[PDB]
DNA sequence: AATGTCCATCTGATAAGACG
DNA sequence: TTCGTCTTATCAGATGGACA
């Protein structure tokens, strides 16, 4: 929701990011400010191994190398035990952060 | 050849918010 | 209600491939 980079305007991305003053840059855009101190001169042109999923907001790979859901690469790296079927949730759930 | 830049993509930290 | 707990978003940093 609603969330429009802001140096070159963009609305997707990988992989959002901020910057010092906690404002919202697209991934490159950000990895250019945190490397170059600068605003980046804009001029600028699969499914869970475990759950089976084919939806997440952050792609993983298990400790064999395949890709795995976000929730799962996170529970099993926290419970040294795959995620299971039960734990699966509907649709998606967001968050609003803040520093 | 050999290094530097740009950037997706991964691994790691922080912590939001559902729920006991 | 009120407050810990726990799953897992959503941030930051690391790693690597593509191109100059
Ligand atoms: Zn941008
Ligand atoms: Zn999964």
């Amino acid at each position: 929701m609603g969330r429009e980079c802001v140096n070159c305007g963009a609305t997707s991305t990988p992989l959002w990011r901020r910057d010092g003053t906690g404002h919202y840059l697209c991934n490159a855009c950000g990895l250019y400010h945190k490397m170059n101190g600068q605003n980046r001169p804009l001029i600028k042109p699969t499914s869970c191994a475990n759950c089976q999923t084919t939806t997440t907001t952050l792609w993983r790979r298990n400790a064999n190398g395949d890709p795995v859901c976000n929730a799962c690469g996170l529970y099993y790296k926290l419970h040294n035990i795959n995620r299971p079927l039960t734990m699966k949730k509907e649709g998606i759930q967001t968050r609003n952060r803040k520093m």
